[PDB]
C-alpha cells in the first residue's frame, strides 16, 4: 500500500500572500474576530518565529508582532482554492480522503502498479502541479500508511517532501519522539517525557495499565499499536468537511407541523451542495435567544435522502422533548462524513 499525504503549508495565510505578493516575506497573520474580540487563525513562518501561532488571542499576537501584517479572514476564498486543489488530487489516486480544508490522504497503490519508488515520483509531480496551477506550496509525505505519511510530512514542512520506504519503517518508528506523534497533547507529552518516555519505543517497555492511567485507553492503544505499526487503517474514499443549510421559520414556534416542512427543505438544500451520501446527520435548532441546540446520528452505510427525513424528524422531536418554553427561530441540517466516488 502506497499512501501520499498532502498538507497545504499555512494555507489561509499563504493564499493571502498569493493575492497580495507584496505581503510575501513579511509576518502575515490571518485573523478571526467579530462583534473587539478574536484570535489568530493562521500565520506564515515569518510570523511564527516571532512567537505567533493559532489559537493565540489577537492581542497577545499584536503585542509580540506589531510589525506583523494582520488581515481579516475570507474563508470563501480559501474554500475556493481548497476545492480546486482537492479535485486536482482526486485524479491522481484510487482513493482520496479529504481530512480537512488543507489535509488529504491518497492511496496510489494502483496508479503506481504497487511500485513504492514511483509513488515518490508521483508525489513529486503532484507537489509540482499544485504549485503551477495554483501557485501554492504543499508539504507531502509518502509512506506505507496514513499515520506515517502524516508524521513524516510534519517533520518535513514547509515545502517538504517526507518519505518512508517500506523497509525503513520499523526503524523510523524506533527513533520517533513522542512529541512528534499526532494526537498526543503537548501537555501529555511533557508528562510522558517526565516519566521517562522519550521515544515511541519506550512504550514497549512499560506496564500498559501504568501507561493508561496517564494516557487513557484511546491514546494508549494508539501509541502501543503505532509502536508496532499495527495502526494501518485503509484510505477511505470520503470527505470530512461539514456542510449544512439553515432556514428561518415564518415565525418561531415549536409546532412540528410548521417546523418540519422547513427542516425537510434544509435537508434537500444540504444534499444538493454535497458530493455524496452523508454518514452522519445533525439537526440544528437556533432558538429564540439565538443559542444553538443540536443533536445528530452517524451511520455505517450512507444516509439516503428519504432516510434523512425520517431520522431528522426524530432528532427534531427529541430536541423539543429536551427544551421547553423556547420556540425555534431557525432550523438547519449539518451533513458530514460524505462517502465520495
Amino acid at each position: 500500500m502506497i499512501v501520499i499525504f498532502v498538507d497545504f503549508d499555512y494555507f489561509f495565510a499563504q493564499v493571502e500572500e498569493v493575492l497580495n505578493p507584496q505581503y510575501k516575506g513579511k509576518p502575515l497573520v490571518v485573523s478571526v474576530y467579530s462583534g473587539t474580540s478574536g484570535a489568530v487563525a493562521t500565520a506564515n513562518y515569518e510570523a511564527r518565529k516571532l512567537g505567533v501561532k493559532a489559537g493565540m488571542p489577537i492581542i497577545k499576537a499584536m503585542q509580540i508582532a506589531p510589525s506583523a501584517i494582520y488581515v481579516p479572514m475570507r474563508k470563501p476564498i480559501y474554500e475556493a482554492f481548497s476545492n480546486r486543489i482537492m479535485n486536482l488530487l482526486n485524479k491522481h489516486a484510487d482513493k482520496i480522503e479529504v481530512a480537512s480544508i488543507d489535509e488529504a490522504y491518497l492511496d496510489v497503490t494502483n496508479k503506481v502498479e504497487g511500485n513504492f519508488e514511483n509513488g515518490i515520483e508521483l508525489a513529486r509531480k503532484i507537489k509540482q502541479e499544485i504549485l503551477e496551477k495554483e501557485k501554492i506550496t504543499v508539504t507531502v509525505g509518502v509512506a506505507p500508511n496514513k499515520i506515517l505519511a502524516k508524521i513524516i510530512a510534519d517533520k518535513s514542512k514547509p515545502n517538504g517532501l517526507g518519505v518512508i520506504r517500506p523497509t525503513e519503517v520499523q526503524d523510523f518508528l524506533n527513533e520517533l519522539d513522542i512529541d512528534e506523534i499526532p494526537g498526543i497533547g503537548s501537555v501529555l507529552a511533557r508528562r510522558l517525557n517526565e516519566l521517562g518516555i522519550q521515544k515511541l519505543r519506550d512504550i514497549l517497555s512499560k506496564n500498559y495499565n501504568e501507561l493508561e492511567k496517564i494516557t487513557g485507553k484511546a491514546k494508549a492503544l494508539y501509541l502501543l499499536k503505532l509502536a508496532q505499526n499495527k495502526y494501518s487503517e485503509p484510505v477511505e474514499n470520503k470527505s470530512k468537511i461539514p456542510h449544512g443549510r439553515y432556514l428561518t421559520l415564518p415565525y418561531n414556534t415549536r409546532d412540528v407541523k410548521v417546523i418540519l416542512p422547513y427542516l425537510k427543505k434544509a435537508i434537500n438544500e444540504a444534499y444538493n451542495k454535497v458530493n455524496g451520501i452523508p454518514m452522519r446527520i445533525t439537526v440544528i435548532a437556533i432558538m429564540e435567544d439565538l443559542d444553538i441546540l443540536s443533536k445528530g446520528k452517524k451511520f455505517k452505510h450512507g444516509i439516503s435522502i428519504d432516510n434523512a427525513y425520517k431520522v431528522a424528524e426524530d432528532l427534531l422531536r427529541e430536541l423539543l422533548v429536551r427544551d421547553k418554553r423556547r420556540n425555534v427561530r431557525r432550523i438547519g441540517v449539518k451533513l458530514d462524513n460524505i462517502i465520495i466516488n
